[PDB]
């Protein structure tokens, strides 16, 4: 079982890598790559903690070294701010990123899941699908969009509310990752009632989290060690589902039945493959419905976006 | 039980934070304080997870607030590395940090344990000593300098070399916490025997852990995932032992008797007052006998050296 981190030297990357260093199974493998030359240092700072999980980092242009014989590739590289760069400018920089990287995969290890982090996550997965298809390695069970810090943080905020235990409520978000395409179905909560005004509410600041949490770092940054904690999560769902557990369930920004767009970030079933079986979304209330078909042009650009950077 | 963290926006604040956010027992707080300006967002950040376990954050040069009813108090502020700063830079930057914020710390919170992290230890835990006995507080059983960096480094060396799990392995280190200070008494590990070839390699290894990080990251960078690691298992440890948890023993640097210098690393009973009871160091080889002697001089001067500063 070997995991491969591609952008491990970043903050999200440090995090994750940290976490999956003490909670992957033991004799589980994990790699490092990044283009900054500190990544082979950060392998060994790891290193020094007593787990039975081997690690290595390495730097350079070339990830084959990281990607060989990997099963599992989570991308969390890219770019977070940079001044003088906006909007246009971070997608121009992390768009290309992701094409080099998948590329790189495409050839090295086509079997393997992957989970990309690296946003935006509507857009970039649609990069990353069509550069899989043009090399003729595309398994569109095997692509995920990494959506989990949206259900985490909708647990954390639902819990404080309505008073739970933050590790007994588990909410099914679905839609896309960024401002109106994050949807989080309240309705599907068992247990707790919602008040039509809370559900207004709660919706408005689980989409608006990541914001929230830029304003606070005060242009110090984006969110790193919750969505290093959310990408650990999925990590090990994976691993875990990758190894034969049954019954792992996990929202993700897969390829389905275009039913609401190509990609849609919907309740999976993971298994030995990757996605053993896309499930429905059940049943929505008036706000949820209302909610998703409001949102469905804006997602259908960002795929649009998405292809059109590949296809040119 | 309110644990804050100083420093919590540094490389080994902000891992040690996610860790302690993750795995602090229900119930338990947090308070982040830092002096950069991020600070709060580190801790609106982690505040994302769902974990029972309060989290605010601070910055600004009043600790105060964060330190207001803190019964573990975690300092790692301090300066790693900077351009242009040599040894004794780095050194007058560091002794000035703890001393300015112990001070805090007797003034808002004069009964909680201290755990100093900043290096380096075998002087500064000697400098908050003093700053707490000018203040009239100070109690020995409640100052600690955090060595368990030596323990789980050793740990995994041991454990790599002898083939066994890393997770079996204990390593007890005694001492001080920086180059020949630092003495693994590798005779105690249960079940393996070495050579006095492997003892002197291991302990030089041993003592080189860090300056290994360092090397592998181009110069630009130090330990600090296995750190906050460190750091993680001794603040847990703390922290069951001030909730009445039995048995939690931990090498760590305090003031005892003088049997060896004023302040030495030894194994300890941790207990609802801090420290509750000094465990021999047992019986020692030919050759850790040996070590001991030859650096008692050297840990002897790191404390002259936090003491006089302390009063100039
Ligand atoms: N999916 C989510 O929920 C979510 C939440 C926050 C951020 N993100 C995104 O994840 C990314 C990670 O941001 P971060 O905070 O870690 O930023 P960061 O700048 O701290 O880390 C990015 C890392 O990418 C590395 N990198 C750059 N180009 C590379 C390349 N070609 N190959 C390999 N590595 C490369 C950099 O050296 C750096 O260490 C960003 O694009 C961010 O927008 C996703
Ligand atoms: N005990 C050990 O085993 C061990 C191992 C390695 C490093 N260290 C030491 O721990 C410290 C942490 O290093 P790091 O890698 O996190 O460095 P870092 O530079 O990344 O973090 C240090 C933090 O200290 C903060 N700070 C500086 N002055 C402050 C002040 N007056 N009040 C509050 N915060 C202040 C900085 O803003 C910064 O976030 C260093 O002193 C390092 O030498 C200890």
């Amino acid at each position: 079982m070997k995991v491969a981190v591609l952008g491990a030297a970043g903050g999200i990357g440090q995090a994750l890598a940290l976490l999956l260093k003490t909670q992957l199974p033991s004799g589980s493998e994990l790699s490092l790559y990044d283009i900054a030359p500190v990544t082979p240092g950060v392998a060994v700072d790891l290193s020094h903690i007593p787990t039975a999980v081997k690690i290595k980092g390495f730097s350079g242009e070339d990830a084959t070294p990281a990607l060989e014989g990997a099963d599992v590739v989570l991308i969390s590289a890219g770019v977070a701010r940079k001044p003088g760069m906006d909007r246009s400018d971070l997608f121009n920089v992390n768009a290309g990123i992701v094409k080099n990287l998948v590329q790189q995969v495409a050839k090295t290890c086509p079997k393997a899941c992957i989970g990309i982090i690296t946003n935006p996550v509507n857009t970039t997965v649609a990069i990353a699908a069509e550069v899989l298809k043009k090399a003729g390695v595309y398994d569109k069970n095997k692509l995920f969009g990494v959506t989990t810090l949206d259900i985490i943080c909708s647990n954390t905020f639902v819990a404080e509310l309505k008073g739970k235990q933050p590790g007994e409520v588990e909410v099914p978000v679905i839609g896309g990752h960024s401002g109106v395409t994050i949807l989080p179905l309240l309705s599907q909560v068992p247990g707790v009632s919602f008040t039509e005004q809370e559900v207004a509410d709660l919706t408005k600041r689980i989409q608006n989290a990541g914001t929230e949490v830029v304003e606070a770092k005060a242009g110090g940054g984006s969110a790193t060690l919750s969505m290093g904690q959310a990408a650990a999560r999925f990590g090990l769902s994976l691993v875990r589902a990758l190894q034969g557990e049954q019954g792992v369930v996990e929202c993700a920004y897969v390829e389905g039945d275009g039913q609401y767009a190509r990609f849609f970030s919907q309740p999976l079933l993971l298994g030995k493959n990757g996605v053993e079986e896309r499930k429905s979304i059940g049943t929505l209330s008036a706000f949820e419905q209302n909610a998703l078909e409001g949102m469905l042009d804006t997602l259908k650009k960002d795929i649009a976006l998405g292809q059109e950077f590949v296809n040119k």
